[PDB]
């Protein structure tokens, strides 16, 4: 049975200056509200999911803390930060290499990451080949690094404890803002990774249904559009992975749903 005291993964949500400016129109209230609403809509998907196809449901996400970054992180030569104006490594391209950004983020945000189930970055940059987000995949293993629940690993190079309870979402793609319903999907998918799911096996009928059958599920390896009914749901494949991870990890860092 679910523990009503341990059914909610509380988030740190960060908006960088690219998100603030383009998505939030350079207004704290707009940015803040957009993200509060997005997460609440992603929460409705999670909370309503029955992970064992019976009564293991009511698991969700809520914002512990939001951080809004109004202007770029001023950076010295040879220096880098996830909120810096420059795209790393190629400063000519509009966007970072996504893996490097999540790594930079996890590194820069480490102190705050330690207090939360998950940290999520929201940005506004155009990643190569239509990439929209990235996140560490969670696991039932206590020893595991990645996904739900802060687990320190010492980094000799970074001179500190790091945490891999992190993920990112971008709302820009192919030169334009993506649909609202697409943004819900990216964050659902990336948090899906955090919660223990790998990508759906692409030839498996049950976990990758044909269009007549409702279309693909949200962990499909190629971005679903949101036009089809299955697109915002989790497959049995994802359910099984996430179920195990929640079973193990809820006790560790899940909290009570707040009003
Ligand atoms: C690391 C990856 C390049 S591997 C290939 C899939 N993507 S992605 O194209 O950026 C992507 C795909 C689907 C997503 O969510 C559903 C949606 C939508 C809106 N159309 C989000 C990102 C990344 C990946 O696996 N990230 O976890
Ligand atoms: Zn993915």
């Amino acid at each position: 049975d679910p523990d009503p005291m341990k059914n909610t993964c509380k988030l740190l949500v960060v908006a960088d200056h690219r998100f603030y400016r383009y998505m939030g129109r350079g207004e704290e209230s707009t940015t803040t509200n957009y993200l509060i609403e997005l997460i609440d809509r992603v929460d409705d998907i999670y909370r309503n999911t029955a992970w064992d196809n019976a009564g293991f449901k009511g698991y969700g996400i809520q914002i512990e803390q939001i951080r809004i970054l109004k202007s770029p992180q001023e950076v010295k030569p040879g220096e880098k930060h996830y909120n810096m104006a420059k795209s790393y490594p190629n400063e000519e391209k509009d966007a970072w290499d996504v893996k490097m950004l999540l790594e930079q983020f996890s590194f820069d945000i480490a102190e705050e990451a330690s207090k939360v189930c998950l940290a999520h970055l929201f940005t506004y940059q155009d990643f190569d080949m239509g990439t929209l987000g990235l996140a560490y995949v969670g696991s039932p293993r206590a020893n595991s690094h990645g996904g739900v629940c802060p687990k320190a690993y010492y980094s000799p190079v970074g001179k500190k404890n790091i945490y891999l309870n992190s993920g990112l979402t971008s709302t820009k793609n192919y030169g334009k803002t993506i649909l609202t319903k697409e943004a819900d999907l990216v964050t659902t998918h990336e948090l899906g990774h955090n919660f223990g799911a790998e990508h759906d096996p692409d030839g498996l009928a049950e976990c990758a249904p044909n269009e007549d059958q409702g279309g693909k599920y949200v962990m499909y390896p190629i971005a679903v559009s949101g036009d089809h009914e299955n697109n915002k749901m989790f497959s049995q494949c994802s359910k099984q992975s996430i179920y195990k991870t929640i079973e193990s990890k809820a006790q560790e860092c899940f909290q009570e749903r707040s009003n």
